[PDB]
């Protein structure tokens, strides 16, 4: 029978998740929901035609005896605290990013959940699940080009809004890559280093934009990430993996082609969101599917989470300093391997 | 609440349709299945654990009253009485190529659809609903090429069994074309020819491959496809449209690119199966979500099949005669506009 | 020491190969000129500062003990009287399409250069020079593909003037492929058919555009030749050959890519002219080059001009009828091979 | 008439001049050698049947007054020296690389370059002349992207001998990059810093392979190039423009494209030498029309040998130290202008 899910922060992205659950998935229902907002969480349940409970707050959603598992979509500061509720609860939890505001908070979290001897915690890094990841990581797991030696990143948007920082550019946009690129060679980040070109004419005065970080792993992969989040031409994801013996490139988004004007084109999408739209289904029918299959989640793990915060923490320092900052990890438990 | 789904025919393509609809799609379940082989259809139910009837015939599947629609998945040659009972009683049905093994068949299912007074049926040519292909009509329909002159398409396969027949590379292979095509650029065929170039080494003696079908629209586009079933190499769909002022193409199948010994490459899918794997999902997703905000079916119609039937007709004729062959269409009524 | 050159004929397309065997290339030098306009061939020889004598005809170059080989660069109509006296007077000519207007005045030709014993005809047909066509070649004289089956091939243009007629399209335009492709697969032409799309709105009420032209080869290749000379999107040749085992594609012209406005893009050539720039350089070259070293002339032969003869009248022929007409060639002398 | 040229050091490179000059190019001819092996170059005169007089020495060379324009194709050391004797003697020189072995043998040079008061001296760095560079250059100049912010390229070879040392990846190998880039993007190096990413198993323990260098413009310009000579796939120049509001990119060497087993691939070269083949032709024909039209050379100058030798060796001062290193360049003449 069907995955029984509450879904914790009732706003956009709860939302997006709630129309997925209701209306594209299979096998599970949304059967309570909590907002801070008591009265925006009960229209979505109207929204939605739900058959759902609606909770004052997470810890009577989650001491519901009906909830098998949750969703935490809610204000990005708040998502540490219901996580450590639901791994208490011994529920499962996806969790959308971050896990916690800090490398601490992920820990708290890593430690809760080791001692519950089981995976209950799945992080929402989406791309993992894209298809052109998936292919990337099976020619790397095959062998296809040796060892990996360095990795040509770049995450490109048309423009941003006034709200953006410099530091939300390795916080909200690298942290992507980051969570990616250690899961495609299996290996941890042992250093960062940040460089600012010369500044665009498309950034804002207090913006530091484009910025290339330049990462090294543990294994002495060297990895170059360009972030230039005012790039105007598109939402643009490239990844070229250099091994020994040869070099794997992630494939552009399909698209028909034109003859037009005298040019030969695709097109390039302009809206971040619809680059991994694909993406966010199957991460989400993975957490239902491994939970009802499995008795556990697989996907991006809480441990994942912290490599992140640690890492991204690293990157904002360099952004600072402009030195070479270490990105110093805990030993990975034997429970996320 | 769910869509209420009978199955008719539990074989192969009646499994995958239930897998989908139990595992995969959203808002709809099956709760009657009905097969010739009465133990076959009762493993069925045990091996996808169904709340579902099992039925000894069609008309008693029908005649459930908390049946709303079906899927007719049997033996080619039974489709088109399934058809007309769900017709009868007035009940959605999604059914697989072909609707009716002739045009008269079609045209008996479209009398009595054009009765009923809505669309109930709906036929399984998925292209439609492919990524690629709604691009390319996408594009047509803004007129960014002008009016389509001419279209360049090919169907090739990696190789075929014994069974595989000359006539078969139109009705089993090129039927695909022949339903998007027009479509696509919103035209009826007029006439056909077949050319056959040399036989290919990979093809068995009994079989004509490849071949060449040149088809005019009434409107004065001409299309020229490809098939070639032994093309050893992989299984590959390309279409062109050539527009008054521009040139659109269909994309490759995603595919993260190689650079190893001395070639830079991407992928070549081998299975037929693969290449439209997401175009199944949706276009069932489109039947379920159509009936249920519409109250009636959207997707390829019994009219379209009927297009399919004459002009797969034509095809076979021109495959035996050589010369150019009239495709003889009755005119599209209102209903199907 | 140099290959001493005699132009007949200095219009555009002569002074072009002046300034090309003067300024660019090696191993030749034009010492002797004539024109029907006696004036223009003197303006030429000042223009570009050369030690030539100017004839006031052909007869009188050709009887220059210091002239070794000759240029024929003249009016159409008026090319096969200089070759035959170029034969005549047993020296090396290089001649610009047409080698005559018609099969019977290339078969005097032919006649008259078997009787010398010795290869003494290139006729223009440039597109063998090109590294695109050169690359196909290879591939196929080394059985990448396997047998070749069918060619997909296109020609376009974006806007031609008033003065260009349906003829034309064959005659000026698909010579070229007709040329290229028996050159590519080995194989003679048996038959042709002639298709009209519907007419594009760029195109002028007199003129038949775009047309498909149906070539079979001997051995059973099938030829689909799309001809587009008012598609306003580029100058654009498209070639591909599907084998029995595998497909190879010419190229496109090199040029930069570019990621601009929601586009990746490449240009598209707009002029005819500059799509076989290089060829023009390396055709003559070899001219020159394999009189000096081998004494006999390469490149396309006197008997290639008569195919291209041949097959465009029959061409035209199925312009006018509408049906598929023979392609009647005498059989290939010894001397050709 | 001809342009009189003198070759110093007839080995591989002489030759190849030699050759390209008198059996390729237009408009000069070698009437004069010299060699340390008086022996090798008069067979150098045999083998290419030059009118050519043969020198013990380049003083005596240059003293030839029928001696127009040098060729320096000596050994390394030894060009400084001979570009400084054809200077004074006020002829025109073409220098292969590298100018001078330090930056104040370059310095030496254009000291005496800028007292003529004509251009003479041009240096060999030949992609310049390679018709993709020129075109990212013409979109540049047209202002295509905007402000250059960011290049990311590579210079990947199959394999090295065990004579190539880790020096060598920036003297003889990223030189030609170094060369380059500032002449796209005209701007200055300021810094340089080189980053080694795990070796190898393809490369010899004495060497450190693969590398990363980071050169920062003075207008803030960041570059990262990777340079892998022991990559096994191929030999590939890959060069990528991120400007403001698009990105540029140098297209892949032409060839045909083939689908085969699975794939659908182009090739890639296997050898150094026949990437910019085309490039060595135009470079000396430039050479040599520059110098009759104009009186003076173009292309790379001897300022751009002193911007190459400066660089090259911030960088082998960085491969030592690990650290940021300062490229301090003196002030660009107005002669260099």
């Amino acid at each position: 029978m069907s995955l029984r899910i509450g879904v914790i922060g009732t706003g956009k992205i709860g939302k997006e998740h709630i129309n997925r659950i209701t209306n594209k998935l299979s096998g599970a229902e949304i059967v309570a929901v909590t907002s801070v907002n008591q009265e925006a969480a009960q229209k979505v349940v109207e929204q939605y035609q739900l058959n759902a409970t609606v909770y004052p707050n997470d810890d009577s959603l989650l001491a519901d005896e009906n909830v098998d598992a949750v969703l935490v979509t809610s204000w990005g500061p708040a998502h540490e605290s219901s996580v450590l509720k639901a791994i208490k609860a011994q529920k499962y939890v996806f969790c959308e990013k971050p896990l916690a505001t800090t490398a601490e908070g992920c820990m708290r979290i890593v430690e809760e959940e080791i001692k519950v001897g089981k995976r209950l915690v799945q992080v929402g890094f989406m791309r993992r699940y894209d298809s052109g990841y998936v292919q990337l990581k099976e020619a790397l797991d095959n062998h296809v080009i040796g060892e990996p030696l360095m990795i040509h990143c770049a995450h490109r948007n048309p423009t941003v809004g006034d709200n953006y920082t410099t530091d939300m550019a390795v916080v909200d946009t690298l942290v992507h890559e980051i969570d990616v690129l250690h899961w495609l060679v299996n290996d941890d980040y042992e250093s960062v280093q940040v460089i600012y070109p010369k500044k665009s004419k498309n950034a804002l005065p207090h913006l530091k934009d484009p910025q290339i970080v330049v990462i090294e792993t543990k294994g002495g992969i060297v990895i170059n990430a360009e972030i230039y989040v005012n790039c105007k031409y598109g939402y643009d994801i490239q990844c070229e993996i250099v091994g020994e013996d040869g070099i794997i490139k992630l494939p552009e988004p399909s698209s028909i082609s034109l003859r037009k004007e005298g040019r030969f084109s695709t097109d390039i999408l302009m809206d971040w969101q619809r680059r991994f739209v694909a993406a966010y289904d199957v991460e989400i029918q993975d957490f239902i599917d491994s939970i009802q299959k499995k008795g556990e989640v697989s996907g991006p793990t809480a441990w994942d989470g912290y490599i992140a915060a640690v890492t991204t923490d690293a990157c904002v320092k360099a952004q600072e300093s402009g030195e070479k900052e270490k990105v110093e990890l805990k030993e990975k438990p034997e429970f996320y391997q």
